[PDB]
């Protein structure tokens, strides 16, 4: 199945996404992320 | 004077700073954008 649209994997053959992590741009500060497009391998930060 | 918080300006001989223009990314989308510092010439998108 296609990752749903806020999670993420990596590694080919794999059980489970994962869902996408907060970004930290520095000390304490956390955006979250979000995909763009339904399946994919990479979280942007959901905000732009 | 330096600029204030969310304008900027980079040529060295002007009459008043320029506010920080939005980031498009697509249609009907734009991202706002802010200064870091006081007195800055560059402006990054606000969310981050």
């Amino acid at each position: 199945y296609k990752c749903p649209y806020d999670f993420f994997a990596d590694r080919p053959g794999v059980r489970q996404c994962t869902a996408c992590p907060p970004l930290d741009l520095g000390g304490g500060n956390l955006v979250e992320q979000c995909t763009e497009d339904l399946g994919s391998q990479r979280c942007k930060p959901c905000s732009l």
